[PDB]
């Protein structure tokens, strides 16, 4: 593992336990036991360290949102796209907690945020409209658009509405758990007669990891 | 009206419009053409007049979304909770759009907002099981505090996801109605027949407000 790989990493896992505004590059160097200069070698400053997360998060995201070619329309396929939900949530953790103060100050950062979450967008309105052709959801086409953007906003704001409905700061696995769970029951509200015992296997599995 | 309700409505508007972060007493006090003196005499920092709007939306809030007694099932008790999820998210906006920190900043303002949280919380689960009683809508039993709470996630949470998916940093009246209709659409899919015909309604009245 590459020495830029390790400050990344270590970067991830430090703003994910800690919250990205508490950790200097001092401190990332501390925990990797290098020199402030060998970090500058490779990172001039943070916000480098967190253009490269974005950009591993954006990668993450396009691909596990995308629409299926070859595969077989199976129980497998469909906890892939919810696996990926959990994933992103749970792996950039710091990312959707502060997400607004980390855009604010990075406008090239911004920019290419945005431009993945259109894209995302649009190939997740891809996937609904496919689902709907193999008979797994009854959705009037004019809403399918609707649907995606309303999940999207679920899965990106679950992590600050659970930060901000208790005293406690910091965010658990079965937290997100929950999460999935009412996107799981949006779905189940769409699905059709011949896909919901799919529906309630996927809600079984969910319920017993957490 | 009294000068120290001129004082927490005026407080409202500026930062509604400008954000709550940039706006000080003494603008304030410029604003209503008084002294910064006068200001204090009722008010002796911001963070008492932020305490009073808090004090303003709770209030609100909770009758709102309160269970109803002999009111008859019609159009416009409906109508009545969906307008009070329009009312809060546009007359308190500065708060969607900063909530965390100002929640992190103010220990009794906190611990007041969460006791309203869980009693709002509460009373929605109550409303939502009566209309499941008088034929309105169709939800598992056990589902029921489920969707509430999922409920309570998008319209507490509707205005940052705007604010943080495009390059335009104010929020219209325009964009609250599109959640609405969101959250219409939750509902619509259960709904029994008999109460399709409404769900059209609402639907109908809110695009044509925008």
């Amino acid at each position: 593992m590459k020495t830029r790989d390790k400050i990344i990493q270590a970067s991830l896992e430090l703003f994910n336990e800690h919250g990205e505004r508490t950790i200097t590059t001092n401190h990332i160097a501390a925990h990797l036991d290098i020199s402030p200069g060998n970090l500058y070698y490779h990172f001039r400053n943070k916000e480098d360290i967190i253009r490269c997360i974005f950009d591993q998060y954006e990668q993450h995201l396009l691909l596990g949102f995308k629409p299926y070619a070859d595969q077989k329309v199976d129980l497998e396929l469909l906890m892939s796209y919810f696996d990926a939900m959990f994933y992103t949530m749970w792996q950039f953790r710091f990312m959707y907690a502060n997400l607004a103060d980390i855009l604010a100050r990075d406008d090239t950062l911004k920019a290419r945020y945005l431009k993945v979450q259109q894209a995302v967008l649009e190939q997740s309105i891809a996937v609904l409209n496919q689902l709907k052709k193999d008979g797994i959801l009854q959705i009037e086409d004019e809403r399918i658009a609707d649907l995606a953007d309303t999940i999207k906003m679920i899965i990106g704001f679950w992590i600050s509405y659970k930060l901000t409905q208790s005293s406690i700061a910091t965010i658990s696995k079965a937290s997100l758990y929950e999460g999935l769970l009412r996107v799981l029951m949006i779905f189940k509200a769409y699905s059709t007669p011949d896909s919901l015992a799919n529906f309630d296997r996927l809600e079984q599995h969910f319920r017993s990891q957490s």
